[PDB]
């Protein structure tokens, strides 16, 4: 990524392996390694990513929002 | 929220999302991004929360204090 | 606690409630609140704890070590 | 290990309970307590990881990279 990966992964049940970056970047990536999706937040991703009923991905950020992302990469909404 | 949401969400069985924030509070969001309650503790919060078989919300907060918050936002105890 | 509660608390299947603290110690706390152990490590643990299939408790600390502790409190074995 | 445990453990379906450390290694050991391997990452592992259904130990590192460890401690991939 662009910084440190002090965020600790989440998995989704297709595999897909979702984690924040220092970079401000919420990262999916594909169980063989390959960038599924990023998503920019306003500051360092140090929250652990959480997974909904639904396949919602949670995940907040040093910018003071807790993130609701699609599983698509989209946003969903956030909260400050 | 008022900071850095550090902590790690959790999410309960109807969806509710738990996460803590480093301006001193434990929110509970509805999965439509809306609030649902805050519970004041007096320092971050940046332990992730974990819900009991019952429901109850514990989370740690840099006052020294582990929470237990009940599902309606309202305290149920906290050990220092 | 002694100090600032930044491990995110693990829910064994009695309900207890295990959560590190900064001063140094794990802790093994019941749901009604009251204590039922701590165990003292060399440094602030701000690891998370893991519950094993047959109950162990796995933290790390400080110190530079990972601890498994009993579900009685007593240590089992650390590892640096 | 050489620093600081501040990840949190993962325990495996067979007992095997992955950390990681601020020496930069991810630690795999044994529930008897001996070490089964150690993985070197550039940097801290401060996050904690996470088992894919396949076994597969994901965990990021302070050194940028998402890191996909097999069961044996051999690497299987890593992203920047
Ligand atoms: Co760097
Ligand atoms: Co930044
Ligand atoms: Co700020
Ligand atoms: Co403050
Ligand atoms: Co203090
Ligand atoms: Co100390
Ligand atoms: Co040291
Ligand atoms: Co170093």
């Amino acid at each position: 990524t662009g910084g440190s990966v002090h965020s600790s992964p989440a998995i989704g049940q297709d595999g897909t392996i979702y984690v924040g970056s220092n970079d401000h970047y919420l990262y999916a990536i594909n169980p063989n390694g390959k960038l599924k999706w990023k998503f920019e937040t306003g500051g360092s991703v140090h929250s652990s990513p959480a997974i909904g009923q639904d396949g919602t991905i949670y995940v907040g950020s040093n910018d003071h929002y807790l993130y609701a992302i699609n599983p698509n990469g989209k946003l969903k909404w956030k909260f400050e």
